């Protein structure tokens, strides 16, 4: 079948009624071979957060105003680089990379909370895809936890498969496999 792979990770105690509205960070994080963060611009990404908007609302789930009121938030990233994983150890590799998404960039949390195993390969031309409890626990030392992650990858490089739009394939069929997923 798909000129893709799909991973899906998730919290088994989560209850996904808890959750009313999400904030979709409104750019896609380049994981590059530099400390600096920079993102995805143009049609692509906005065509694939777009992706992200479509599928949480045919869940049950509304765009909140801002961060601070929304129950959950969405993080996305695209792998360009794997320099900053060689040698890893940690089973979130992702965290190694300096320009990641911050705890902080959500709010007042101090580190990030993993309630499920992942054991995802690195490779680029691939996307990390985290979310998160912002109704969790704020203040000194307190880690914000992650409910789901998705990990799209193995992506075709032969030119029908490049026409396709496979990375919004690969995003919907994230949810497709993500039944749990629903507030309905
Ligand atoms: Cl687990
Ligand atoms: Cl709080």
């Amino acid at each position: 079948d798909d000129n893709y792979l799909v991973y899906t990770n998730y919290d088994k105690q989560a209850n996904f009624k808890d959750f009313s509205t999400f904030y979709l960070a409104d750019k896609i994080l380049v994981i590059s071979d530099s400390k600096e963060p920079e993102y995805l611009e143009g049609e692509g990404a906005e065509q694939i957060l777009a992706a992200y908007t479509e599928n949480m609302e045919a869940k049950g789930y509304q765009p909140a105003a801002d961060k601070e009121s929304a129950d959950l938030g969405i993080q996305v990233s695209y792998i360009a680089s794997t320099y900053y994983f060689t040698g890893y150890t940690q089973p979130e590799w992702w965290w190694g990379y300096p320009g990641y998404w911050g705890p902080s960039y959500w709010g007042n949390w101090g580190g990030w909370y993993y309630p499920y195993a992942v054991t995802y390969s690195y490779s680029t031309n691939s996307f990390i895809t985290e979310m998160v409890n912002l109704k969790a626990d704020e203040g000194e030392g307190k880690k914000l936890p992650v409910v789901w992650t998705s990990y799209l990858t193995g992506f075709e490089t032969g030119s029908k498969a490049i026409n396709r739009t496979l990375a919004i394939e690969a995003v919907n069929q994230s949810f497709t496999q993500s039944p749990y997923l629903t507030n309905k």
